[PDB]
């Protein structure tokens, strides 16, 4: 048990990197969680390291080199050159080209593989990148925002130095870049929870459960619009416990994302930070290295909120509802708390539903070795 040493990783060039207008992903969220977390003191408790840019060679341990190059050349000057790259990539209109895109890659990922070698080298207990987490990402592929699998590359690292490795993804959506690139291994077991029906990514059916080496080595647990804290609490600490007693890793990821909070202008769950924040500490009670990381969320001071409440929760530091004073501080009104409420939308997973998917997930972990 105990308190845990926590590293973590921030760049304050991240808040200057833009989407384009309209576009729903606000890398500034980063620098209002950033600045929120220092205004509570947080800076106190841990490390702060800036993240190296990720080279090429780095990369390419998961990507193609075709994709890297092409990610390393296209710009909004030259875009007309690469019309054909651009669709074969799936580049230019929800994953579109801004101004400096390679960089904002080089340092989502450089902070989960910075993460990933100080855990490999017993330097710390837990690592946090609020960048990364961008599980949509493919070999040869941009997806739903990502071009850069952070999580791939880190996870890759960590098996450098840990037989088993556990990544756990409470996103909204189905981790699908991250249990494609382990599908058919029994050395990373990918357990995603995420609305599923008629919903992005379209993958992550229960009956997805893996392949070859891999098969009961994925697990998928589907849910509908609504899931509130109670019924994320009702599953969510029996099946990670059971997943701790069979599969038994030696390291953890989780990914963090922030768009299965109440309110997000994208999704349609109805946890607050509290239920949220419950993952990080039904995680963090096993006593395993924890690189934990961002995702997606889309109503920014509600992400702001939850990764700086999470950083609290790593470091088991308590911090006031009241917020402090910040300079985002007109972004947390008309409240100015920490904490947030739930909407009155309706939950559509019954109770019967969450125990009727857990035990068909139960099943299935019943079947590793
Ligand atoms: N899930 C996720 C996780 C991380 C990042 C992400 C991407 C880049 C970053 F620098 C940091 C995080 C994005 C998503 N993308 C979504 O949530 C969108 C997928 C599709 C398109 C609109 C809607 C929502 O459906
Ligand atoms: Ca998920
Ligand atoms: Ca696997
Ligand atoms: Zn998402």
């Amino acid at each position: 048990g105990g308190k845990k040493k926590v590293c973590y990783y921030y760049d304050g060039d991240i808040g200057n990197y833009y989407y384009g207008q309209g576009h729903p992903m606000k890398p500034h969220r980063i620098r209002m969680t950033h600045n929120l977390l220092l205004n509570y003191g947080l800076y106190r408790k841990m490390e702060i390291y800036r993240p190296h840019k990720a080279t090429a060679e780095e990369m390419t341990k998961y990507h193609s080199d075709e994709y890297i190059k092409f990610l390393r050349s296209i710009r909004p000057d030259n875009m007309s050159e690469y019309s054909k790259q651009m669709q074969r990539f799936n580049v230019g209109e929800d994953c579109p080209v801004f101004d400096g895109l390679f960089e904002f890659c080089q340092l989502s990922t450089g902070g989960s593989v910075a993460g990933a070698v100080k855990l490999n080298r017993q330097q710390t207990d837990m690592a946090v990148n609020w960048a990364g987490g961008l599980h949509h990402a493919k070999k040869s592929e941009a997806s739903g925002f990502c071009y850069v699998n952070d999580i791939v590359l880190a996870i890759l690292e960590l098996l450098k130095y840990h037989q088993r490795v556990l990544y756990i993804d409470i996103d909204i959506h189905h981790g699908d870049g991250v249990e494609e690139a382990f599908y058919t291994t029994d050395r990373v077991m990918t357990v995603s929870f995420h609305k599923y029906g008629e919903y992005f990514p379209g993958t992550g059916d229960l009956r997805d459960i893996g392949a070859g080496k891999g098969k009961y080595y994925a697990v998928n647990f589907p849910m509908r619009d609504g899931i509130d804290d109670e019924s994320y609490g009702q599953i969510f600490k029996p099946i990670i416990s059971k997943v701790m007693e069979m599969y038994q890793p030696s390291a953890v990821v989780l990914q963090c994302g922030a768009d299965s909070l109440s309110g997000d202008r994208l999704g349609c769950f109805n946890l607050t930070v509290k239920g949220h924040a419950k993952c990080v500490e039904v995680v963090k009670t096993f006593n395993l290295p924890l690189l934990m990381l961002g995702g997606g969320g889309y109503t920014i001071r509600n992400v702001a909120r939850c990764w700086t409440y999470e950083t609290a929760v790593a470091l088991d530091c308590e911090i006031p509802n009241e917020l402090p004073y910040n300079d985002y501080f007109e972004y947390f009104g008309p409240d100015f708390k920490l904490h947030i409420s739930p909407s009155n939308m309706t939950n559509q997973n019954t109770p019967e539903y969450m125990e009727k998917i857990k035990q068909r997930l139960f099943e299935n972990l019943r079947m590793l070795p």
